C-alpha cells in the first residue's frame, strides 16, 4: 500500500525529462504531494541519486510565504499595512528587489512581486531566536528519516551566531538549507489549514495528526495572497493553470558543493498548490543548472499540476480562455 500514483508518476517523469532536455540542464527533480494527507503521490528524478531526498538546497523565494505567514499569524502586520519597500541597508549591506524598485507595497504586493525588502522587514519584526525556532518548526535542520540513502538533516545555524544581515537573507531563502521534500513538506502547513504534516510514502487510513504552526485563517489568507504570484502582475505567471487559481513561488535556488572552493550551483525552482482555496495537490519542481533558453521550472510545474488535477477528477473553478 504505497501512496504513489502511477498516472501521476508517469506524468511527472515525462514532463521533467521534457523540461530538462529542452533547457539542456544538468539534472531535475519533481515532488507531488496530496496537499491534505501528506501522501507522496509522485517523486521523479533524472538518472542518478534521489535528489528530492539527498540534495540540500537554499530555497530562495520559495521560503518567503512562510515569513509572511508568521508575520500575519503574530499580528506584526495585517492586510492593510503599506510597507516602505525602497532598497535599504543593514550596516553596509544593501537589501534590494531584483531588479525593480517598488516604493511601497502592501503584504499582497510583497508576496506578488516576491519582494526581498518587504520580506526581510517582516522578518526583522521578530528576534533572531523566534525566527530560528520558526524555521526549525517548519522542519528545517530536522532529518525526515525517509529511509533513503544519503539523506541529511539540512542546515539551520544557531541563532546566537546570526548577524542582522543573515536573518534578512535567510528570510529570502539563503544561508539555510533543506531538501525538496523537506520544502514540499513545509508547504503542507499552508495547504492543510496551518497544520504541518509529517509526509508518508504509504497510503494512509487516518490521515495523520500533524503539528499546528499557523492559525487556519492565516494559512487561508496566505494561500489567497499566493494566487497573485501566478496572475498577471506576479513573478510566476509561467505556472498559471487554465481553469484554476494556483498559489505558488518561483525562484532560483542554490546547491552548495565542496571543497577547494565551494561551488554555488544555480537551480530553477517552482513550487505551488491548487485549487488555491481548497488545495488538493502540492507540486514542486527543481531544474539543476539550465543552459539554454523563470519559465524553466514553471512550464513543467504548470503541466504536472494541470495533469495531476485532471487525473484526480478535480474540476476547474473558473472559466477557460484558450
Amino acid at each position: 500500500a504505497l501512496s504513489l500514483d502511477q498516472r501521476i508518476q508517469t506524468l511527472a517523469y515525462e514532463e521533467l525529462n521534457k523540461a530538462v532536455e529542452y533547457h539542456q540542464a544538468k539534472a531535475g527533480t519533481v515532488v507531488v504531494l496530496d496537499a491534505r494527507t501528506g501522501e507522496i503521490l509522485a517523486l521523479a528524478n533524472t538518472p542518478g541519486r534521489n535528489r528530492a531526498v539527498t540534495d540540500m538546497i537554499e530555497p530562495g523565494s520559495a521560503i518567503k510565504p512562510f515569513v509572511i505567514a508568521k508575520a500575519l499569524d503574530a499580528g506584526k502586520t495585517d492586510l492593510n499595512e503599506r510597507l516602505n519597500t525602497q532598497p535599504y541597508k543593514i550596516g553596509p549591506s544593501p537589501v534590494r528587489d531584483d531588479t525593480h524598485v517598488y516604493p511601497s507595497l502592501d503584504v499582497r504586493g510583497i508576496m506578488q512581486k516576491s519582494s526581498n525588502v518587504g520580506t526581510s522587514k517582516l522578518s526583522a519584526r521578530f528576534g533572531a531566536e523566534e525566527m530560528y525556532d520558526f524555521y526549525h518548526e517548519l522542519g528545517i535542520g530536522v532529518r525526515m528519516h525517509s529511509g533513503f540513502p544519503g539523506e541529511t538533516a539540512g542546515l539551520l545555524r544557531n541563532w546566537r551566531r546570526w548577524r542582522p544581515i543573515e536573518q534578512a537573507t535567510m528570510s529570502f531563502g539563503y544561508g539555510l538549507q533543506l531538501s525538496l521534500l523537506q520544502l514540499a513538506r513545509a508547504y503542507t502547513a499552508l495547504t492543510h489549514d496551518g497544520v504541518l504534516l509529517p509526509l508518508s510514502f504509504e497510503k494512509q487510513a487516518v490521515a495523520p495528526q500533524g503539528k499546528r504552526i499557523f492559525k487556519e485563517s492565516t494559512a487561508r489568507e496566505v494561500r489567497n495572497l499566493m494566487v497573485s504570484v501566478t496572475e498577471p502582475g506576479g513573478t510566476g505567471t509561467a505556472g498559471a493553470v487554465d481553469g484554476f487559481d494556483v498559489g505558488a513561488k518561483t525562484g532560483t535556488a542554490r546547491k552548495l558543493v565542496n571543497g577547494r572552493y565551494v561551488d554555488n550551483k544555480h537551480v530553477g525552482t517552482f513550487i505551488g498548490f491548487a485549487p488555491a482555496k481548497n488545495p488538493r495537490v502540492i507540486v514542486a519542481v527543481t531544474i539543476d543548472e539550465p543552459t539554454a533558453h523563470g519559465v524553466v521550472a514553471g512550464s513543467p510545474f504548470k503541466k504536472i499540476m494541470g495533469g495531476s488535477l485532471n487525473i484526480l477528477g478535480i474540476s476547474p473553478t473558473k472559466p477557460l480562455t484558450a
